[PDB]
């Protein structure tokens, strides 16, 4: 295992993922720690209002983000040449945080494995708390077998397309081109876009310690 | 409950679905008990070879097949209005029969109500005995976040892409269309074909009393 609890710390996992603290919105102490197949957070001190930005982003993630692209990683790939880009996860949850659990998907026209994506997709596993996504509310939507509340907004620097799960989703395997296909369709990417990285974890306001990525995956089929 | 011995016999469930005992395949008795949910096999006496065709399909399918169409089905619907095909199943399996557990979706260029239909999909959710499925294998796929060994053949009638689960699934939420985008990627169909039915039920070489489709779910969203 190993602890992270710079800001803006990363470490790698299973030869092929990138762990990062990502302490972007908070102040106070905020640790992780990489395992074998995922990462706990270790500690997570500090709320952030619930109206606003979350606290951090701590995750694990395919592909390219900031100029850091994990170990070997396909990404960015061009979406028409993609078959299938499957993801699994497992999420270990805790009672006694404000946050959710999510995956970020980006999605870009250009090769980007640096500088500000042009579309996010997020997937909510779960939510506690008075919080809600960038946006509003457009309305629901199948993807992948699963039935998702559907948000859309511009949250600052890009478009934010968000699929709320109704109830806690601790464990699933997917198509992230199924969602890429939902986004596509409600215009906000295209079909010879890259898909930049594939990121989950989780979005804490309160506490945040505990929560864990028990098992991640993340690959591409051309 | 509803029990039906009639080789040919059929009931609905739900307001939806079809239960269809549909032995085609077998002279010796077997019968289907339509539940609020699903169906059991309650008896499925002899045995069919394993190198030949199974001795029936006892299934349930929201669609049209063979005239018969389930009560409100939106199918045949064409391919390029359906934003998602979700359907669930949960499968109840036992230990003394040779038999796979699969769903048969079916694709055509035309509104079929009735009359064999142009593309057949397969998808073995699980498989006991020395059987395999029509035609050759063709390498694997990732559908829906798992990956499966692929084959194609004609049956006779026509042609049929399988789609094969390592070992057994006993449950699964997904999206037919994504099944349907990778048989449209393979040239067994296009992209403003009909689907005309989504069924799930067994295929029994020996045995067969005591599988059942615990639960089932096919819709279509526009």
């Amino acid at each position: 295992d190993t602890t992270i609890c710079e800001p803006f710390g990363t470490t790698t996992i299973q030869g092929r993922y990138v762990v990062q603290n990502n302490r972007w919105g908070s102040t106070a102490p905020q640790c992780v720690t990489a395992t074998d197949t995922g990462f706990r957070v270790t500690q997570a001190d500090g709320s952030a209002p619930t109206n606003g930005a979350p606290k951090s982003y701590p995750s694990v993630f395919n592909g390219c983000h900031y100029t850091n692209c994990s170990p070997g990683t396909d990404l960015p790939v061009r979406l028409d040449t993609v078959s299938a880009a499957p993801s699994s996860i497992s999420y270990g949850f805790v009672d006694g945080a404000v946050y959710n659990a999510s995956y970020d998907i980006w999605l870009d026209p250009t090769a980007r494995t640096d500088g500000v994506n042009q579309t996010e997709i997020m997937i909510w596993f779960n939510r506690v708390g008075p919080i809600q996504p960038i946006g509003s509310p457009v309305g629901t939507a199948s993807v992948g077998g699963r039935t998702w509340e559907v948000w859309s907004g511009g949250n600052g620097s890009n478009d934010v397309l968000s699929f709320v799960a109704p109830s806690a989703i601790s464990g699933w395997s997917f198509d992230v081109m199924d969602f890429v296909r939902a986004t596509v369709a409600r215009g906000l990417a295209e079909n010879d876009w890259y898909l930049t990285s594939v990121q989950a974890g989780f979005e804490p306001w309160q506490n945040g310690a505990g929560l864990a990525v028990n098992s991640f995956s993340s690959t591409v089929e051309t």
